[PDB]
């Protein structure tokens, strides 16, 4: 599901955060020489899926819709204090009140 | 919205402190060509705004039209022992009294 | 067995994600001169096992048929706030109501 | 108040050590032309104030009158284990007993 | 009694992988001027004991009579979330329900 | 409190380990010229005190009698979680049990 340079062996490191992830995303897409339009969904649905699922998780909480910035001013803060420090405020709640999760 | 290289690009990283990411900022507001005024604000709305959730929101938390020194000292705090661990104890204590959120 | 230089001894870093482990893996591997097929059983033996126990224990995790994708998404959701959060989440709450453990 | 590479726009990084800033300190003061005695009273009305909130909140808690060498040894532990450690026990027992703050 | 450099000294960074200490071990030891079998044996004493106490920790947990290989499969997991997150978890139990240590 | 480049300016960085610290030291006391009996009481002393406050405190945790096999042998651990993972584990007993302090 995705050879070497292709955008589709592209994804946001863990830690990555989407304004660093994004950078590249693209860069390896311009690596693919695919036409705008094959590119311009892929570069859609390859971004998201491969965008660290701390991001996954922003984009879909952006609601969609969300632009490319949009989700790279939530998502880009992922990786360093900017929205670590507000996740570890928030995983902290994520299981103090849903500790319990079926 | 916001060209690449330009200052509305320009977003402080999310552990990008506010002395880092504030002195990228000045050196890329200059590169793009704007007009003294067109940089006057820029300097303000770009450096706040996309100014890493944490300084940022840290300028917001000042209080509006704050000193650059009092963005500056409070987010150039961010990313060292004396923010980065107010943020640690802090954030745990926004779960302890502020867990409930509505 | 499974000396230095070999798919075998081939380990993810602790810290090594999946990304990068998948590549080193693959890029020890294809410096292994193994058959192509088993490569491909090593890819899936070895891989699995040897994959730093985060992802290890993932791919696994994912239940067979974890396409090498499905262990990569599972794999790559590991190794920043993606997936820290969420072990951070449960390895707190296993914990609270799963400390007792038998 | 404070034009770049003046001491005025000298500022530990949040993270950057006493020892490291402290010599970032002298080395700009030195670019700055200041006399001996107005440079010699930056290193102490700018070093302290512009020294990181950590370092900085040290230099007072050192006391003033603190030599060079004793906020030095207290604001060089600043960036590792050595303080970050001390902080994570002191403003973890900060909230603890402290969490109620007027 | 063990001189830097000599294996004696040879010790796992707390934070570098088992794996890389080890091959610091053994690539120090192939240093360290032994008989066969004496180089062997501290491959032995020395590497759990100078092997970073977690990891230290691990051999003794991994069964007295460890094999090198049995601790590379746990002491791997050490520098990664896979025991960073273990740590985590048996710590965070251990003080609550432990608490009371004699 | 020492000179640049002295033994006595040598300092264990915060996050240092011991045995970088300790190879940081001895170099720069060879560098130091203090006698060859100089050098033996300042290995001591300084080494002891000057070595980073979590190792400094270490080796008078170990208590007096702390051979460098003592002070290297813990304060190894020191900058992973070989020396941390007591940090961590315990900090959560110190502050939990101890955190009345006076
Ligand atoms: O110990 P690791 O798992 O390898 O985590 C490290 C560690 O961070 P923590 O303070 O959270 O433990 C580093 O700090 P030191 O061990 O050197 O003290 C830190 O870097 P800084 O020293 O610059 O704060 C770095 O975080 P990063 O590079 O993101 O700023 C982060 O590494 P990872 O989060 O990438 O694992």
């Amino acid at each position: 599901g995705g050879s070497p340079t292709s955008i589709l062996d592209i994804r946001q490191g863990p830690k990555e955060p989407f304004r660093d992830y994004v950078d590249r995303f693209y860069k390896t897409l311009r690596a693919e020489q695919a036409s705008q339009e094959v590119k311009n969904w892929m570069t859609e649905t390859l971004l998201v899926q491969n965008a660290n699922p701390d991001c996954k998780t922003i984009l879909k909480a952006l609601g969609p819709g969300a632009t490319l910035e949009e989700m790279m001013t939530a998502c880009q803060g992922v990786g360093g204090p900017g929205h670590k420090a507000r996740v570890l405020a928030e995983a902290m709640s994520q299981v103090t009140n849903t500790a319990t999760i079926m």
